[PDB]
C-alpha cells in the first residue's frame, strides 16, 4: 500500500532532521520510498512564537500495517529528539504524519486517517500534489480540486 508520510521540522536545524528523517523512513522494514518532495519553508500555522518549518512529503510503499507503520514513525520521531510540549501545535525537531495509507479510512483512538486537518493545510497540500497530482482521496474528492477550491498560497522552497 502507498502511505503519504507529511514531514514537518522546526528545530534543531530543519535541514539536517528532514534529511535524517528521509533515511530513516528508508529503513522502516517491508517498505521503501517511492517519492520524495521538495523542501519549503512555511510560517507556522498556530502559536506564533517558534520558527519557521521546514515541510516536505514522501509516498512509501509498506506491508505494514498502519499502527506498526505509527510506530515506527513515532521512533524515528524519538530519534530525532522530538518532545510534545504541552501546547497544541508548538515547535518540534520532527512531526511525521500520516496524511493516507492508501485508501483507506481509519478511525481509532491512535489514529485517524485520512489526517484531520490536511485538506485545510497548504503545507501538507502543496508538497502531497508535487508528489501525487492525480491522487483521489477516499471520499472522491481529487486533491488538485481541493488546492483549486481552496486557493490556499504556493509555497516558497527552503
Ligand atoms: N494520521 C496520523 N498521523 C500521525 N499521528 C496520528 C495520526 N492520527 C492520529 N495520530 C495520533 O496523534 C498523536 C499526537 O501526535 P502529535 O505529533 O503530537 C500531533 P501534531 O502532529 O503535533 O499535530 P497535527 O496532527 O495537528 O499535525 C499521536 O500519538 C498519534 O496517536
Ligand atoms: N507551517 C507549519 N505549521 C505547523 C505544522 C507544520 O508542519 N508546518 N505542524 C503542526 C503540528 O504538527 C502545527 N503547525
Ligand atoms: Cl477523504
Ligand atoms: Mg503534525
Ligand atoms: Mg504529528
Amino acid at each position: 500500500t502507498v502511505a503519504y508520510i507529511a514531514i514537518g521540522s522546526n528545530l534543531a536545524s530543519p535541514l539536517e532532521q528532514v534529511n535524517a528523517a528521509l533515511k530513516a523512513l528508508g529503513d522502516i522494514p517491508e517498505s521503501h520510498i517511492l517519492t520524495v518532495s521538495s523542501f519549503y519553508r512555511t510560517p507556522p500555522l498556530g502559536p506564533q512564537d517558534q520558527p519557521d518549518y521546514l515541510n516536505a512529503a514522501v509516498a512509501l510503499e509498506t506491508s505494514l500495517a498502519p499502527e506498526e507503520l505509527l510506530n515506527h514513525t513515532q521512533r524515528i520521531e524519538l530519534q530525532q529528539g522530538a518532545v510534545r510540549k504541552a501546547e497544541r501545535w508548538g515547535p518540534r525537531t520532527l512531526d511525521l504524519d500520516i496524511m493516507l495509507f492508501g485508501n483507506e479510512v481509519i478511525n481509532t483512538e491512535r489514529l485517524t486517517v485520512p489526517h484531520y486537518d490536511m485538506k485545510n493545510r497548504g503545507f501538507m497540500l502543496w508538497p502531497l500534489f508535487e508528489i501525487a497530482p492525480e491522487l483521489v482521496f477516499p471520499d472522491g474528492e481529487m486533491l488538485r480540486q481541493i488546492l483549486h477550491t481552496r486557493a490556499f498560497d504556493k509555497l516558497n522552497k527552503w
